[PDB]
């Protein structure tokens, strides 16, 4: 379907559009907005869509390098894999009106959770040179993937609720 490739190319393009704001709190910690619109695009079309646009974006980050790559399986791992994962967000889709709210936040909470799960791996393997003084690998990684996973979940939240609330047909497809 035609339709559905184009979603899918247009929200992960918007993706990486949006991964092109400065969204650094501090140091590596950061509100990942650029999340939103393929936890939008999974909610709306199912897992696949969300995991083919993840993939997209992953690639896109990398090719114009606006990735942070260290070495192919630390850049597998983080720009492939973790946004690939945003897509389990497919599996709390809802196909029927009216729109539920319930469903929209706790596929946003897992999927982000999951995402920034596989960051906190990212993180003890490959970035704790990086590490605060006093900080082993481990609880550095849980710090700033952990807040930042958090402050994420936190836009997505505002925004989506936003969107349930002025848009809901944003999360529904239907033909015609
Ligand atoms: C090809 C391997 C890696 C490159 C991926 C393609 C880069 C362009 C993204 O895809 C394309 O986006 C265009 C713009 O939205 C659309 O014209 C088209 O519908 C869509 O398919
Ligand atoms: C919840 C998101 C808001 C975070 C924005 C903070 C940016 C970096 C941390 O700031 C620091 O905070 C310290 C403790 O308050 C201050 O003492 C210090 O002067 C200030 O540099
Ligand atoms: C860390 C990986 C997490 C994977 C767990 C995903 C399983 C949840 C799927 O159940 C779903 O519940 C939704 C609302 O609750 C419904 O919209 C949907 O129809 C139903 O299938
Ligand atoms: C400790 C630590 N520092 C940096 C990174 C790279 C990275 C890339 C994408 C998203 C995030 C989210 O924090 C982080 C990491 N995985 N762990």
């Amino acid at each position: 379907n035609v339709r559905l490739l184009t979603e899918i190319a247009f929200m992960a393009a918007l993706a990486f559009i949006i991964s092109l704001i400065p969204n650094t709190v501090y140091g590596w910690i950061i509100v990942e907005i650029a999340c939103i619109p393929i936890l939008l695009l999974s909610l709306r079309r199912g897992l696949t869509a969300g995991l083919v646009g993840g993939l997209i974006w992953g690639i896109l980050s990398m090719i114009t390098g606006h990735a942070y790559i260290l070495s192919l399986s630390q850049a597998f791992l983080e720009y492939l894999v973790a946004p690939v994962s945003l897509g389990i967000a497919g599996l709390f889709r809802q196909k029927t009106a009216p729109l539920k709210l319930a469903p929209v936040l706790l596929g946003t909470f897992v999927a982000v959770l999951l995402k920034y799960f596989f960051h906190f791996i990212a993180g003890i393997i490959f970035w704790s040179q990086y590490a605060w003084k006093g900080w082993g690998a481990v609880a550095y990684s849980l710090a700033v993937n952990g807040i930042s996973g958090i402050l994420t979940a936190i836009a997505a939240f505002v925004i989506l609720i936003i969107f349930v609330k002025k848009f809901p047909k944003l999360f529904i497809h239907s033909n015609y």
